[PDB]
């Protein structure tokens, strides 16, 4: 009995090691990893895996190198194609905590230049390559070579000063990372590194950048429809 990963994922989300995987589209999966907070519930973070022909692309690490190695194990087991590159969406642990595992696997990594400046200070590892954004927020194409369907956008400072977002061309999906929370959320999570003045405008800019994305994928909520964007901006208004 040898079903494809797509065939297997019709049963629902799949637990794999300490992670959970969910198929969002025929070639797009959400990875979920968890940070144990002793005495409290574990903090979930989501990223993406995209099968782009004969290669795989990753958006965001897991919280740790080990969890990130578990992602790579899942990719080997279920997809059985090489991982070419990863884009990581700011210098917090949930997004860049596993850079060493990516680098050891020969994966080329990309982050906002600002994320690369901030990461080592925090005991993290910079990505190998730095993205630069035009004033309009779109990545300068020369700094994002061979990204396939990934369309990278800097919406402005919000959840952090360096937060970036990623649309997946040919799908209904845009990834807001930690900038966006779902339409039912009671809070924006930890705002300790947030730009409270600009957050709402940056959430709006993300929505405007990917107007055809009907599925909004987020780090700290399950996927939602576009109402998540204005809900997030409403929660962020006049912080
Ligand atoms: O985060
Ligand atoms: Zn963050
Ligand atoms: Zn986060």
């Amino acid at each position: 009995i040898r079903p494809t990963i797509g065939q297997q994922m019709e049963t629902g989300d799949q637990r794999f090691g300490d992670l959970v995987f969910r198929q969002l589209a025929p070639n797009v999966w959400q990875h979920t990893s968890y940070l144990d907070m002793p005495g409290f519930g574990a903090v979930a973070s989501n990223g993406l895996i995209v099968r782009d022909g004969g290669r795989v692309l990753v958006v965001d690490t897991a919280w740790t190198d080990d969890q990130t190695a578990q992602i790579l194990n899942w990719i080997k087991q279920e997809i059985n194609l090489p991982v070419a590159l990863a884009v990581v969406t700011h210098a917090h642990q949930d997004k860049m905590g596993g850079m060493d595992a990516l680098h050891a696997a020969g994966i080329a990594t990309y982050a906002n230049a600002l994320s690369n400046q901030l990461a080592p200070q925090e005991g993290m590892v910079a990505a190998q390559h730095s993205l630069t954004f035009a004033a309009n927020g779109w990545v300068e194409p020369a700094t994002a070579p061979n990204f396939g369907p990934l369309k990278v956008f800097y919406p402005g400072p919000g959840h952090t000063s360096d937060n970036i977002t990623v649309g997946i061309d040919g799908t209904d999906i845009a990834f807001g990372g930690c900038l966006i929370k779902d339409s039912k959320a009671k809070s924006l999570g930890n705002l300790g590194d947030a730009d409270t003045e600009h957050y709402a405008a940056s959430a709006r800019a993300f929505g405007a950048a990917f107007p055809k994305a009907s599925m909004i994928v987020m780090s700290h909520s399950a996927p939602d429809s576009r109402a998540a964007i204005t809900h997030t901006a409403r929660m962020a208004d006049k912080l």
